């Protein structure tokens, strides 16, 4: 697969925008550290028109005008926290033709080179040095066509980003906008003076191996990623194993199919009975929060649940146990855990300390994260729904995806990177 890239833009928007620093909350700073990566894939329509490049960067400057952090830079503010400089410097979009056809990606698994459908960010120099936003379309040989998105975490969660990215193919379309973006993080603020009410086992650092790992077996090297579809028979047969061993309790389709997840990786792994395994779940509060944001409200709302088990439990007991322990932390998250996770990040001296990464979700963990919820499959920028959307690359060992199906058939989608020689035994997963 080679790109051969043909052009290159700095869109700003389409008029002046609100010169401002965007303050970050806790939550839109523990985030990850870069560009979340996304794909979509659109057959041709048969059109001379299809995504032609003057209608996507025209669409693009307009929704840059309602959403124009979007379209900012990373600074630090006087006390060295980081905050979104919004001064309408812009968004990179490139235009990429390819000689590979679409039908070569075979399953769309998030590998390294599906990852050379978003252009390349150098966060090596400046903070302020690099787009919130990149966008790619790369043409292939076969007419069709992917936009690869690379969206930097402090800006938006999926929701958020996805309102952007909607409301531009709506834009593109010669639609106006829907829901206006609420853009003030200070709903978020913790409490004066914080006050805790909890533990937040969520930002206890996460469980180490006993045993070391082999350095050639693990790490960044030699680790797979692959994706996995199930039908919706399997999730329907895997919901019904919540009557297994005479449990009365049933157990949501997402506990089920998460703690099936997290006991097969575990499987898969072959951890020692005594090992503990942490699962990190990544969980919108939007729906949680009791005052309730408004709509269109732009950034993280991502809170974090993790359950936590022994191997020896997990991969013995049956996987409503798994389950369980899922639902028993999931249900905790009301609106007062929630107030009180901000609260405790605000005690914290070093957030950069609890910024997730790859240390995260490496073995013996595990992140899952959901985007059966996000509107994955609404950006129709004129020439049809995508075929195919989801992560531009998964580049932690450990860490999945749970992806919705483009055809409304009820099956879903597992993407996820293991270690390799973990990975043909995560077939076991289809158990
Ligand atoms: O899901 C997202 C971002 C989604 C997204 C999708 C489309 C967009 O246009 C913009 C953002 O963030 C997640 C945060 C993580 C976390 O909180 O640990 C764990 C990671 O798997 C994951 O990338």
């Amino acid at each position: 697969m080679k790109i051969n890239i043909r052009d290159s833009t700095m869109v700003r928007p389409a008029t002046e925008t609100p010169i401002t620093n965007l303050w970050n909350s806790n939550v839109d700073l523990v985030i990850p550290r870069f560009h979340t990566p996304s794909v979509y894939f659109y057959r041709p329509t048969g059109a001379s028109n299809f995504f032609d490049p003057q209608v996507m960067k025209e669409a693009l400057s307009k929704a840059l005008v309602p959403f124009y952090p979007m379209a900012g830079r990373l600074k630090r503010d006087d006390d060295g926290r980081i905050e979104i400089d919004c001064n309408g410097a812009g968004v990179l979009f490139v235009v990429a033709d390819t000689p590979s056809v679409i039908d070569d990606f075979g399953d769309f698994a998030p590998t390294l080179n599906l990852r050379q459908l978003i252009p390349e960010v150098d966060h090596s120099a400046g903070i302020h040095s690099f787009p919130l936003l990149v966008l790619q379309v790369t043409f292939f040989k076969c007419g069709g066509a992917s936009l690869g998105v690379g969206m930097q975490h402090h800006a938006a969660d999926g929701f958020s980003g996805l309102h952007f990215i909607n409301t531009w193919s709506d834009m593109a379309r010669g639609l106006d906008l829907t829901i206006p973006p609420f853009i003030d993080r200070t709903l978020l603020r913790a409490r004066d003076p914080p006050q805790p009410a909890f533990h937040h086992v969520e930002y206890q650092p996460a469980p180490s191996m006993k045993i070391p790992l082999d350095p050639s077996k693990s790490g960044p090297e030699n680790t797979t990623v692959s994706i996995f579809k199930l039908t919706r028979d399997q999730l329907v047969a895997l919901k019904a194993k919540s009557k297994e061993d005479g449990n009365t309790v049933s157990y949501s389709s997402y506990e089920m199919l998460a703690g099936h997840v997290w006991r097969s990786v575990g499987k898969a792994r072959g951890l020692p009975n005594d090992q503990e395994t942490k699962l990190y779940i990544a969980t919108d509060g939007r729906s949680r929060l009791r005052p309730q944001l408004p709509p269109g409200y732009f950034g993280n709302v991502i809170f974090t649940a993790t359950p936590l088990a022994v191997a020896g439990d997990l991969l013995s007991k049956p996987t409503w146990y798994a389950a369980g322990q899922i639902h028993d932390f999931l249900v905790r998250m009301d609106d007062n855990y929630l107030r009180s996770a901000l609260d405790y990040l605000e005690m914290q001296p070093d957030l950069s300390a609890l910024v997730r990464g790859a240390h995260t979700y490496k073995c013996p963990n595990l992140g899952i994260t959901s985007w059966v919820r996000l509107p994955i499959y609404d950006a129709d920028f004129g020439w049809g729904r995508p075929i195919f959307m989801g992560p531009g690359g998964i580049p932690y060992e450990g860490l999945s995806f749970v992806l919705p199906s483009p055809t409304n058939d009820g099956s879903l989608s597992v993407a996820i990177a293991l270690q390799s020689e973990h990975m043909k035994l995560f077939e076991k997963f289809l158990f």
